[PDB]
């Protein structure tokens, strides 16, 4: 808690990247992110913007990550299938010598 | 976190006029494991994220297991007309609802 | 600590006969920011201490400031009506009779 | 480290819910019943025990066992029967069994 | 903190025109234990807060107690004679004119 | 049993009898094993259900005691009462 | 295999051969696998004790050990020479 | 992290004593002289500089450089000449040279 | 030079020019070496006397920058002013 | 040599031979020395890079490695059998 | 600092043990220990007792180890030469197979 | 600790009537390295413990190197008649030597 991401200094996101029988799928945990201003633009960069809590509004519990969230991915980058379901950004991308 | 020793989940609890709202973050949760079974005293939210696919070894940074949270509040909120919503991997809970002398 | 994420405050609680005494430390607090919100059986103590100007150059900044809050879960033994509160020497002594 | 009456030290506990009996277990090895006091009403169940301290002048070889006042505050819901509580002390283990009084119709929340 | 090994106290120092102000936080302190010992150019602030009875059973012990001390090395700009000290709301505001 | 956890122990010299005390609350005597040979005493003990709390430590507990030549290792008295394993070895 | 442990390696540039050494103490060669991409070279190896064999002390790190080495374009990727001597995997890559 | 005017951040410094000149060095890369203020009397030498902050709305790729108010309080003995101090700023390095005014007869303590 | 320390750096995209800034105060230009080949930029710099204080970090400082295919690696501008190594690479 | 680093070892009791294994990746045998006392056995070995050979990355632990093993009286101290295979120093002590 | 040794729970002492051309000498750092009640009694145990500071006496600096100091040494134990000089307890005591 | 970056040494400074006493702990210190050279403003105590014998490798828990300590006090103590003693590895230093309104 109290660890947010400035627009200049963002916060990294969790993700599980695995290869199935013939797919290369990454899954980024992205809950409560409804802003279509999130930009998943050699490398694939995933960016999202979750709003910040009002300091004047007195909430008795403020324990959740908010702000700017980003993650760069060094890796066919043309036909990728992105799907947002249940708050999960699912991105689907396609020696025996010795001495 | 296992069932015996559960892990804590994030939440934000704020009072919004007529409705007190507390929101948990449970992304990609299957409903067969999400259970908030409790009585009138407290409000316990339990949920289970499945372990990694045993046949699918990956190159694994997302937390999984059992996440639980106990909310101890007063007798004010009516526990009968509670409203729950699971949207965008968010568990939004909406529960509806003198002074003392100028200190010496 | 801001109003969203408050910083806790110290307190000493002891049962003195038929008078359960709690003691909070609030040195130098204006009464307009002090708010003792009480509900069914929980006593919520909130107070606001002003913040330092970031541009004002002070040689030492060691005193904690901001929003200080503390929730008190009380059993059904103390009467939430009759209560006596005092503020002496920057001390918030609350006194709740019991049964 | 060491728990005093004003600042008590926490004690280990294992709590599990049997079908008919809700069980809590506290680890209190070598405790005298004269100091062991489960004094509380039917609201919050607080276990307070006291283990005597060591003489600062006595010269022991190894002082590794924790001593002093141990206390644990347990907040229970409205499901446990308060009067018919059972308590036992076996092999330095304080086993407490509390029956559960469940309601006829439970609540299932819609989403 | 005991008298041999004292625990430090918070303070805020700022130069207000010809009045250098220091502010110590001493909530609930009896004046018989407060001792402001001054020497050549060093201002030593000492205060004693009583300790809790170890045998008295209190449900919460969170407030720091014992001997609180603080040494202040001051330059040759402030007059060590004319000084004005106040204790309001558990606050020890010392005010030393300058040159 | 490969990586054991350590157990608390208070030892003092009571005149003719040197006494060591271990805290083993709620231990089955079938698992309590005290293996000693020559001048070293080895104390070994052994102790997903949606539990409300699981604060008590469990598993294999062990303690390795290197003793001097001042105590007779053959005549050693041991008792287990109130969850305490008290061992007294004369001088 | 999913979450591997890192290996100790040291790389120095010989006059004509850049040499990187890995510490692989007692890894069965059937588990040793050197999979190299275009300009990166990944060294993987597997080395766990069976629970029915009760050990008095287990301190050696076991499991999956891996390392992903990002190399420059100045090294030829075809004629690399590896050896496994005294539990050291000596990789010698010419230039 | 970030130093403000009320809570300033410390700055690195290397101080060594030459035979004739006592030298102190501060690391202030990319500092504007309008904010750099060595304002103090002949008692304690305090170096106070200010580096502008970053716009919270501007989207940078990496924000790793420390910014804000940097301050350093230096307590010196009665050996340094106060008036004839030399100050320079070269390659983001604040080099300060202060002559030393030693006494004729020094003290050697007996034990 | 085997185990180098990392240096601070602020990078941002200024329209046609992507600018990265390193803090190298009081560095000799003979030791400042910027080795770059293909799409990776490597920045390397090098910086008992009874001193009163030795708070300034010294030794070998290095930084490894992995860049994308969006910038031309041949035409890169560099400057060293006020102890700051500013490198601007066009898009 | 004065302050040595510890070694990873694992010991298990075979049916008739208690075996303890050490990880010694690429230690020249001239520096390997096994000095055993009455009932204790001390394994010492030496493995440092020269400064004139500039390395791009140095991560392998080097220097003096040692281990003092306190054994019981149930092991015969005369007919021990040691091997150094795949950088593993396998000590086999009968009973 | 503030780390002392109870008579029951003592504090360990530093020592340098080395073998010369024909000696086995251990050197224990023991400054300001003048009590002859210090007892250096298969194993050699070194014990010493340094007095404790008075809590009532207000000292402005109390940063040094005091109290009970002990150290056990597992090792001809008959003719040993002990010497205390400059606050230093100097104790002087006298396979090529593979596969 | 080296000469550039020295290590701190323990001490106890208490006011004993006519004499203010501050004691340092320097066990087994050779006098050729112990030097407390300072002026009237502060009191700086420096001492150097020799590094381990290069020809004598041991099986080394005693700290060595350069230990220094700076004592900043007021102008009260007379810096002329200071008394120093080195006994039992202890450096005992003996230096000889209005109110304000009841706070509002």
């Amino acid at each position: 808690q109290q660890v947010l991401g400035t627009s200049a200094r963002p916060a990294v996101m969790p993700m599980d990247a695995w290869r199935e029988g013939d797919k290369f799928v990454v899954e980024f945990d992205l809950p409560g992110i409804d802003a279509d201003s999130l930009d998943i633009d050699n490398v694939v960069t995933v960016r999202a913007e979750r709003p910040a809590v009002d300091p004047n509004r007195e909430m008795l519990a403020s324990e959740r990550p908010r702000g700017v969230f980003s993650r760069q991915l060094v890796l066919d980058t043309a036909r990728i299938a992105a799907s947002y379901t249940e708050g999960v950004l699912k991105l689907q991308i396609p020696i025996s010598i010795t001495r």
